[PDB]
RNA sequence: GGCUGAAGGAUGCCCAGAAGGUACCCCAUUGUAUGGGAUCUGAUCUGGGGCCUCGGUGCACAUGCAUGUGUAGUCGAGGUUAAAAAACGUCUAGGCC
């Protein structure tokens, strides 16, 4: 049993040195991983996705990492006779990171109550603390999962599709938090989505933040940074 | 009681179909929202796909260095089916001790 727990300190280990500059000499070291039980997998998919969400500066070494073991099958413990390929298990906890937002508010709406409840000022002040900490806590998450979705796309584990119906997804709830992720995502995909295939459909993306542009109706700071991103498709995404 | 491995399943690729999505467009309510349609898709499921024909090279054989024959998971060259695939970070049926 101390064999996979053995395996999670190794990759624990590479995901923290793991640098953009030195990336190639720790890729061995992660091939050299015996990774042959469906609980080790996603042990190994979880440490990952946790550090690629949790900290998106590094992220592009992560997604480069992912690329190395794109293709690991493995048996599943249920079934013997079934595989599950990495890939498959990273992007479903991908798509489910990206979907919690329906959810999302519901369980700020459950201790939403307790806003009330906290009658003292000092009860009052650590629950909205707490309250806003745990808002804080889940958009940093959402972004590094954009962020990390994005830096995928780069190495074709996805494909523009996913790109296209997750950018207007993020468009359509106009709330802060989904703008903010749609500008980080643009932002990180603009040169590898602007072709000419995508040229009609990007074409409205852009128009209709630009009514957002000039609703002033949102924060000031998300026009901000809307506005970074229209001057960055101006300049050729560079 | 221990070693090994079938294009038999699974995985990957390709094709078909389905769930889902679909900024823009159109139709309805009509409220810029919902539902339906049209493309475009399809992180997900259900199936299907391991074809022919000809050369080069290599190999083996059989005849007199040459010719004929068969073909190496061979390189190409073309056809055919909607589809001509990772000889596969996998499980088995076995096979051996
Ligand atoms: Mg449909
Ligand atoms: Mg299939
Ligand atoms: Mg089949």
């Amino acid at each position: 049993g101390s064999k996979t727990q053995d395996l999670f300190r190794r990759v624990r280990s590479i995901l923290n040195k793991l640098t953009p500059q030195m990336f190639q000499q720790l890729m061995k070291q992660v091939t050299q991983l015996a990774i042959d039980t469906e609980e080790r997998l996603k042990g190994v998919i979880d440490l990952i996705f946790e550090k690629a969400i949790s900290e998106p500066n590094f992220s592009v070494a992560y997604a480069n990492m992912c690329r190395c073991l794109m293709a690991l099958k493995v048996p599943t413990t249920e079934k013997p006779t079934v595989t599950v390929n990495f890939r498959k298990l990273l992007l479903n906890r991908c798509q489910k990171e990206f979907e919690k937002d329906k959810d999302d508010d519901e369980v700020f709406e459950k201790k939403q109550k307790e806003m009330d409840e906290a009658a003292t000022a000092e009860e009052r002040g650590r629950l909205k603390e707490e309250l806003e900490e745990a808002r804080d806590i889940a958009r940093r998450r959402s972004l590094g999962n954009i962020k990390f979705i994005g830096e995928l796309f780069k190495l074709k584990m996805l494909t523009e599709a996913i790109m296209h119906d997750c950018v207007v997804k993020l468009l359509k709830n106009h709330d802060e938090e989904s703008l903010e992720c749609l500008c980080r995502l643009l932002t990180t995909i603009g040169k590898d989505l602007d072709f000419e295939k995508a040229k009609p459909r990007m074409d409205q993306y852009f128009n209709q933040m630009e009514k957002i542009i000039k609703e002033k109706k949102t924060s000031s700071r998300i026009r901000f940074m809307l506005q970074d991103v229209l001057d960055l498709r101006g300049s050729n995404w560079v």
